[PDB]
């Protein structure tokens, strides 16, 4: 423990909170009505502790999509229920480059955190089953990991990425072309539950506890609860902290030294291991595509508390 | 007149012809079972003067599929009928490095020779008309490039080269995504327009024709009709010189010199610039997709004749 | 504490020791005489804990070569005098792609651990002071690290180091042409620091000492005194996490997750976070430019002893 | 013959010189001060038939440096005494993709119209011979070339060349390190023989003889002597058409489709084959590095006088 007394952190978290309030640079993704529809002014804050303190401030009650944030989930999933050496025979294990190839030098995804990596990982979980089975598999599997918080899905986002994503298509041929997914995929089946997945709806609250019990070795801080394996989370952990944020993932790593996942929505996960799960949300995206609020308060957070992977 | 006495040049040909079958290396495409189904030992080598003067040895009358062949013809088309400048604001003008992008420095494709840019090509041919309709007017075009001579379709090639195209899927949906089409573009439209016309059928004597047309400023040697501008014909040529024989195309302007253009068929149709077309055909293929016998034989002929650019 | 017995944990290395011992694959570095030298059964290995607790097993004493492991140190002393503000103006804080360009997207080495970056670091330290007395002062430096344990010098090396680092000059005129170095810098000069530099030699034992330091927030586990500033060791760690091994960084930190670098030498310099420095050596490396038994010994000990960055 | 009357074809060139005199945008070179020294209005076309007619507009009898319009010349001499077979052992045969390497997929420059190139071919001609001897050897070579005329020798420029050039030594050590010189070469001394060569002087009116020795099939136009045999003519016309206009050499070969070589010092060597050779000049230089009026001109004589390599 290095939150000795969480009430006082909490006073802390809330004059972070602020500051980076007063930071209203950034655009708000608009490739689709959907998240356009959102206001520059969102910005929510939501923590809790391996322990299962609670703690918000700002909207963090907004319903609002994971995006690129679930990428994170569904690779620590399939790993949990395929283990390391399945899942890696399809993606790679490290940060690419930056034009943008789509695979590796081993016509592999780079990894799970690039959208080809996520749309192979995509392929690998609940295998057999129709989409409809596999998506409530999923599901049921994020409500563990929230605790039973909110969970919820967008069919207008799902639609509407669906009917737009024609460089997700691209991918989706590509992989198939060089023989990326396991034998007998519907690679088309597979863009759809992809979309779908992108579609879950959280709020700070909900999400925080999810990554809570990422930094909680697996267990739900609030159910107690074994959701993923030991070797699960530690991957998962290690992909975010290089491969989390975009292009910021070094910077990201140098500066903030902690695992984290952006999204277009506006969303980050943080994760704080063995301390604490987070999620900042506020749609005002930089070039970069994270949130700018979000990445503003991220920086002050570690350097403030000393939470950086090496202090 | 560099031939002087074509009953003599004809006599050289044939010895030429002679040289090359000796050359059996190679593999035979396999990726579809219409090419695998062809013998390695077919080979033919047809000639057509400016004059009108023809002239076959080998298996001249076999009907084999252009393939990549009519990448210089439909490109000969749009410039035909829209001219440089418009067909340029959609494709580039020169060989890419080699990995291997989709676009270049300007998001278009790097010029009507590579796959990306044939497709891109493909949708300004007779915008309007459905696709039948575009069919019928290509057909119509190139048998008045080949002064009536054969010019079929394989139908199986078409359903083969289709329900297995995945990464020309992947280059429709990417082009696509980077707004590569001209404004309403059905984009699977024209790949399967685009599927069409690499299934087209020639023989060696049709296709010398065809080659013969483009070696005579537009002008069909055989019917003394204008099929194709100046200004096309000459652009055609230029692009055969430095990107129609895929990545060979840098030795082969080096050493031959000459405007050429191979199929994965095995068909290498070349032009000797007021002088004749030709044909070339060999199944057996060399790593880098090039007719054996035929790239064979074309370093022979520039040798003996004396035909390089730069004599 | 996770080692409550240190006695019992030493039982574990000579285990772990004697387990890579097995591994003789891999080639002894032989482009210059003074590595070639080396018998590929030299194996060695040793620990010092932020306590101050010691402890080796195998040729622990036989001085040899940091080579690219003084990399991390000169870039922590860098960052001590000057700070990460002024010393990243010149270079980079990430992994590169992989061919294999000089700069970055912005005129910049990508980091302090590739040889252009080291160059640009070499260039920063100690400004002003000739080369005999910039040398002294790093010697000093590197002695405060290692608790005044052995700290040599190879002249040999140097020379063949120099005579022969042809590449290394390359990589100097283009920093040189692309303005890298700071005002006034005698380029020539600096590459003769940066041989002087990979020639200090060490002992398994000394090593393992600079290692607890880094270890210990830069505190000397063995002399009590504040060597590095915080800042500097942090930003030493980070690197190290994802550019220390070579082409195998993203292997090594998705499977070992723990700060390390090595050397054509065969070492790797080890650290264990707030536990524990350490230095193994053998002069066969792989195709990665690794020592074999290292790299092994390293896999051994996370799975082992769960020292991974995420468990 | 195409130009029946050079008589009134002269009066053609004296008005395109006109219209592209009115052309006054780019900057003139800077990069040391023997070339900042030229005035931006400087404007000279010369002409040399094959017969031997001359012609000049502008100002044709200022000296100039010949820079990179010396790489075609060095290069044919190479060939000339060598042979392509030997000459390619060393040099590449084409286009590179554009960021850019030194070296290609076989560890040799790509062509030998680019910088790693020329100094490459540099080092292949007249071995064995000091420098100076070297120097006469292709002094006297040039001389031939241009039928006596004008040829003389910048030390200025050598001296600013020589000890500014840190990008070429770059280069030269690079080239070292990867072997691609022949055995026992002294590298420094070829850079030295090399910043000489593009130090060496000339005007339109003897550089056009040169150029028209090249469209003479290596014959001096106006003294009947074989300064270059036709295969080392062949070649350098070859890569002159795809490597010799810097990163415009494609929309050069598709739109002028004539040999032609620029050069820092606003010169562009023009060759029309089998009918005249030509040099333009004029300091002002485009974002591509070659002279403004020069691209002009060359653009409106191909327009009017259909010289293009396809019509
Ligand atoms: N410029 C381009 N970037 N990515 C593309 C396909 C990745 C191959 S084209
Ligand atoms: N290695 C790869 N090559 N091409 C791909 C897409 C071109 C972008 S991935
Ligand atoms: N192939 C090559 N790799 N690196 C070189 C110079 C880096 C620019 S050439
Ligand atoms: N960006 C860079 N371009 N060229 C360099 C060396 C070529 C390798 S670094």
């Amino acid at each position: 423990s290095m939150i000795p007394d969480f009430m006082s952190f909490t006073s802390h978290i809330d004059e972070l909170y602020e500051s980076a309030k007063k930071q209203s640079g950034g655009k708000v993704a608009d490739y689709i009505p959907q998240l356009a529809k959102f206001s520059p002014d969102l910005w929510g804050v939501s923590v809790c502790t391996v322990d299962g303190q609670r703690h918000s401030t700002g909207d963090t009650k907004v319903p609002f999509c994971l995006q690129s944030c679930v990428k994170p989930l569904k690779y620590a999933i399939a790993v949990n229920d395929l283990g390391t050496e399945y899942v890696h025979r399809y993606v790679g294990k490290e940060p690419s480059g930056l034009n943008k190839l789509f695979l590796n030098e081993d016509d592999k995804p780079h990894n799970p955190m690039v959208n080809a990596g996520a749309i192979v990982v995509t392929s690998l979980i609940k295998q057999g089953v129709n989409n409809a089975e596999k998506f409530d598999y999923v599901m049921q599997f994020l409500n563990k990991m929230a605790g039973n918080e909110y969970v919820g899905f967008s069919n207008a986002t799902f639609q509407s990425e669906r009917e737009s994503g024609d460089r997700n298509f691209a991918i989706g041929y590509y992989l198939k072309e060089k023989k990326c997914f396991p034998e007998g995929t519907d690679m088309v089946g597979i863009l759809d539950f992809y979309f779908q997945l992108c579609s879950i709806e959280v709020t700070c609250e909900s999400a925080s506890v999810m990554a809570a019990t990422l930094a909680n070795g697996g267990f739900c801080p609030i159910t107690g609860e074994r959701v993923l394996s030991p070797e699960a989370v530690r991957n998962t952990l290690s992909l975010m902290h290089s491969c989390g944020m975009y292009d910021f993932s070094g910077q990201f790593a140098f500066h903030v030294g902690l695992p984290a996942k952006s999204g277009v929505a506006g969303g980050i996960l943080l994760v704080v291991p063995n301390v604490m799960g987070m999620m900042c949300w506020s749609p005002p995206l930089d070039k970069m595509g994270n949130s700018v609020k979000g990445i503003h308060f991220c920086h002050d957070l570690v350097s403030l508390c000393n939470f950086h992977n090496y202090d």
